[PDB]
C-alpha cells in the first residue's frame, strides 16, 4: 500500500495548518505545515512545485514554492522562505508580499496549497519528462549529468532534484550546481548543500558566486558568466540537461547568453 496523498486534484486548494516556524536567521524561516493526517504525504513529484495563495491586504497573491520536505516525510510539509522585508533593499522598498504575509502568520493559521505544478518531472536514473507546455506530452530524455544554475530562492527546485538523485544509490546522474546570491549572508540552505557535498562529492559538484564577496572568500564573485559555466557545469559535449531558477535578469542576462557562448543549446535550457 502507499500513503494517502494530500494534493489529490491540482485545481483544488488545500488549506494547511501552520504548526512550527523556525527562525533560521534574521530573514530566513522554515515553516512546517500539517498535512491532513500524520500518515499522509504531500504528493509532489520530483521536479514539480506547489503554489501558495492568499488574500494579502485585500488582493489575491499566488506564488510558487518547492518544499524542502519530500514524499518521504509523513504528516507535514516544510517550506524554507527568504523574507523580503520592507525598507531593506533600495530597489524594493515595499518588500515582498507573500513572504511578509508568511512571516506574519500565527501558529494555527492556515494557508492554501495547490499542486503539483510544473512542466518537468524527474523519472529517475537520469530520465526527465519535460512538457513544452501544459497541454502537451513530455519529451523524455535521459542524461548522464545535470547542470543547475540557481539564484537566491531558486535553490529549492535544484535541492529537491539533487536530493532525489543522491538518495538513489543506483542513480549515477552527476549534478553540478552553480549557486548565485547577493552576498554570503544571503545564501539559503548552505549547511544542507554542504552535507550533500560531504556525502556525495562524486555525484554532486557545488560552487557559489556572490555579487559582492566577503573578505574571506573561496569561491566566485560577480554574476554568473561564461568562465563560471565552463568551470562549474558539465561541458556541452556531454549533452547535459541544464536547469535554471533565479530572478529574470539573472536568467536573461547572465545565464542564457553564457550557456549559448559555451555551446549549450539555449532552446533546451529549462527554467523552473
Ligand atoms: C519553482 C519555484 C520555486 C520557489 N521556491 C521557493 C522557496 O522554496 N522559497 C522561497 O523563499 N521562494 C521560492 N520561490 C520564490 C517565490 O515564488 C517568490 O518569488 C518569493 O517568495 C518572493 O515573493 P513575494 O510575494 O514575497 O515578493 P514579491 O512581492 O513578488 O516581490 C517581487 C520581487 O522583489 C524582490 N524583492 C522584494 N523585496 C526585496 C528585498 N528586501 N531584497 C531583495 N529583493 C527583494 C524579490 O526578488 C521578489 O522576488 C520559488 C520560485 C519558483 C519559480
Amino acid at each position: 500500500s502507499t500513503p494517502a496523498i494530500t494534493l489529490e486534484n491540482p485545481d483544488i486548494k488545500y488549506p494547511l495548518r501552520l504548526i512550527d516556524k523556525e527562525v533560521v536567521n534574521h530573514d530566513t524561516r522554515r515553516f512546517r505545515f500539517a498535512l491532513p493526517s500524520p500518515e499522509h504525504i504531500l504528493g509532489l513529484p520530483v521536479g514539480q512545485h506547489i503554489y501558495l495563495s492568499a488574500r494579502i491586504d485585500g488582493n489575491l497573491v499566488i506564488r510558487p514554492y518547492t518544499p524542502v520536505s519530500s514524499d518521504d516525510d509523513k504528516g507535514f510539509v516544510d517550506l524554507v522562505i527568504k523574507v523580503y522585508f520592507k525598507d531593506t533593499h533600495p530597489k524594493f522598498p515595499a518588500g515582498g508580499k507573500m513572504s511578509q504575509y508568511l512571516e506574519s502568520m500565527k501558529i494555527g493559521d492556515t494557508i492554501e496549497f495547490r499542486g503539483p505544478n510544473g512542466l518537468l518531472v524527474y523519472q529517475g536514473k537520469g530520465k526527465f519528462a519535460i512538457r513544452p507546455d501544459k497541454k502537451s506530452s513530455p519529451v523524455i530524455k535521459t542524461v548522464k549529468s545535470v547542470g543547475m544554475i540557481a539564484g537566491g530562492t531558486g535553490i529549492t527546485p535544484m535541492l529537491q532534484v539533487i536530493r532525489a538523485i543522491m538518495k538513489d544509490p543506483d542513480d549515477h546522474t552527476v549534478c553540478h550546481l552553480l549557486f548565485a546570491n547577493q552576498t554570503e549572508k544571503d545564501i539559503l540552505l548552505r549547511p544542507e548543500l554542504e552535507e550533500l557535498r560531504n556525502e556525495h562529492s562524486a555525484r554532486f559538484k557545488l560552487w557559489y558566486t556572490v555579487d559582492r564577496a566577503p573578505e574571506a572568500w573561496d569561491y566566485s564573485q560577480g554574476f554568473v558568466n561564461e568562465e563560471m559555466i565552463r568551470d562549474h557545469l558539465p561541458p556541452p559535449e556531454e549533452e547535459p540537461l541544464v536547469l535554471m531558477c533565479g530572478p529574470p535578469p539573472m536568467i536573461q542576462y547572465a545565464c542564457l547568453p553564457n550557456l549559448e557562448r559555451v555551446g549549450h543549446p539555449k532552446e533546451r535550457c529549462f527554467a523552473f
